[PDB]
């Protein structure tokens, strides 16, 4: 269980990386829109951004599933992972609507940032 919990502590934080991406690539497109091509640039980040998540959930599902941590479960788990997938399509196309990629990019920081501080915690126990 030591293994596995550190396993899914650094999928967490990767997929926080991802995340963070997302959100970096929407600003600087929102800053000056950049073309891309769907094979050389898009494809390869969204399914990157799709290893990220299912790495994570491969994990982290059946961690909420046996640990049960507190107010947090299976559902909330595969929606900050949705987004994650949605905003990496998303920032390469800097009109994309603010208020939304911004909720969706915290609603996942938020997500994450519990699980990984949950996992830092009892790693530092």
């Amino acid at each position: 269980l030591y293994f596995q919990g550190m396993e899914l502590l650094i999928r967490t934080e990767q997929l926080l990386l991802q995340n963070e991406k997302n959100w970096e690539l929407y600003l600087s497109n929102r800053e000056e829109e950049k073309p891309f091509d769907f094979y050389k640039d898009m494809k390869p980040f969204v399914d990157e951004a799709k290893r990220c998540a299912d790495d994570f959930l491969e994990l982290a599902i059946p961690w909420v599933n046996t640990e049960r941590p507190p107010y947090l479960g299976e559902l909330q788990l595969r929606q900050a992972c949705d987004n994650v997938q949605m905003t990496a399509v998303s920032a390469f196309n800097g009109r994309s609507f603010y208020k939304h990629f911004l909720d969706h990019y915290q609603s996942t920081k938020y997500t994450l940032t519990r699980v990984r501080d949950f996992l830092k915690r009892k790693e530092e126990s």
